[PDB]
């Protein structure tokens, strides 16, 4: 029964403890780039508690014939930092300490293709994840095999046109809802709430934000800045001219992207506004947007990387991520949510083998509760 049997208690989320801790760290990619064989072996802490970890990589047989910036993704999920209000949703450490599998497929825009078969398991005490790439027609004289790329990780960029644009549409899109524009003239928050919090539905924006005709919050993603007054100065252009506009300044969460737009009844006047925004942080990091997957009983994952070529622009590589467990016991798939990476690319001073120097946070955003 319930009581004739597992460990744990009395205060967590999974048996996945194993990373409260700074847990060491091995990894080894077998590689074939359209014949050019290589191998790639590294060490490293990872502190999953504070979504960082450094290592550092090592070529095993000679000059690395691809960019090292293109193994970056390729070479532990693991480690993201999960806040306790998220901690239900943390598929990676699920898998621990018995380990999932970790299938990608990295498009290279304009390029070839990597595609790797990897597993993140257990050995001891220490975390261990081996890789099997396969690289497919690859222009030899292309920006990977003519290893034409920046040593930067890299990435979202820049200044900011796409998201700018992307940010607008989302405010203007729904400052015309017609419930919406009923529900804020009629100061409804819970109906507010109701036609708001489904839009937040698959993670991407950091925030929306509705204000009435006056700035005063009517909706914000934390709960106790409903009915305080917007931050950041720049919203007199929507709520008194009623013009959309994208706009950078700091808000109640720090610098901010953000595109504003009035709601307007049948007659013209705005009767109030919606912030749809990015912070600054997250503008400068890398997103995996990763959804749960019940046919293979695991995640499936979708991003993108710029990869900064120099003298020139840019080299887009676009992933295709889908993980399994190994071994099948109990589950945590999480519902829509995101990660958010941030790593540098450093060299050791005293190795002199092709190798790298990585350093990443990684920390998951995308649920506020």
């Amino acid at each position: 029964y319930d009581d004739d049997d597992d460990p744990s208690s009395r205060m967590v989320s999974k048996g996945e403890e194993l990373f409260t801790g700074v847990v060491p760290i091995l990894a080894e990619l077998d590689g074939d780039v359209n014949g050019h064989k290589f191998s790639v072996s590294g060490e490293g802490e990872g502190d999953a508690t504070y979504g960082k970890l450094t290592m550092k990589f090592i070529c095993t047989t000679g000059k690395l014939p691809v960019p090292w910036p293109t193994l970056v993704t390729t070479l532990v999920q693991c480690f993201s930092r999960y806040p306790d209000h998220m901690r239900q949703h943390d598929f990676f450490k699920s898998a621990m300490p018995e380990g999932y599998i970790q299938e990608r497929t990295i498009f290279f825009k304009g390029d070839g293709n990597y595609k790797t078969r990897a597993e993140v398991k257990f050995e001891g005490d220490t975390l261990v994840n081996r890789i099997e790439l396969k690289g497919a027609d690859f222009r030899e004289d292309g920006n990977i095999l003519g290893h034409k790329l920046v040593y930067n990780m890299v990435t979202e960029e820049r200044l900011h046109h796409q998201v700018g644009q992307r940010a607008l549409i989302q405010a203007m899109q729904i400052s015309t809802m017609p419930e919406l524009v009923e529900a804020v003239q009629k100061r409804d928050l819970a109906r507010i709430k109701a036609l708001i919090d489904p839009m937040r539905s698959f993670p991407d924006a950091t925030y929306i934000t509705v204000g009435d005709a006056s700035g005063q919050r009517l909706y914000h993603v934390n709960p106790d800045e409903i009915g305080k007054s917007m931050v950041g100065g720049d919203s007199d252009e929507a709520l008194i001219n009623a013009k959309g506009y994208v706009s950078v300044r700091k808000g109640s969460l720090g610098s901010s992207l953000r595109g504003k737009s009035p709601i307007l009844d049948a007659t013209g006047r705005v009767v109030g506004i919606v912030s749809v925004g990015y912070t600054i942080e997250q503008l400068e990091s890398n997103l995996v947007y990763i959804k749960a997957d019940k046919q293979k009983n695991g995640i499936k994952a979708n991003f993108h990387v710029r990869h900064n070529i120099e003298d020139g622009g840019v080299q887009l590589a676009y992933h295709y991520q889908q993980n399994t467990p190994i071994g099948d016991g109990p589950v945590l798939l999480p519902d829509n949510h995101y990660l958010s990476v941030q790593s540098e690319l450093s060299k050791d001073p005293n190795e002199k083998r092709d190798h790298m120097v990585l350093q990443e946070h990684v920390t998951a955003a995308g649920i506020t509760l």
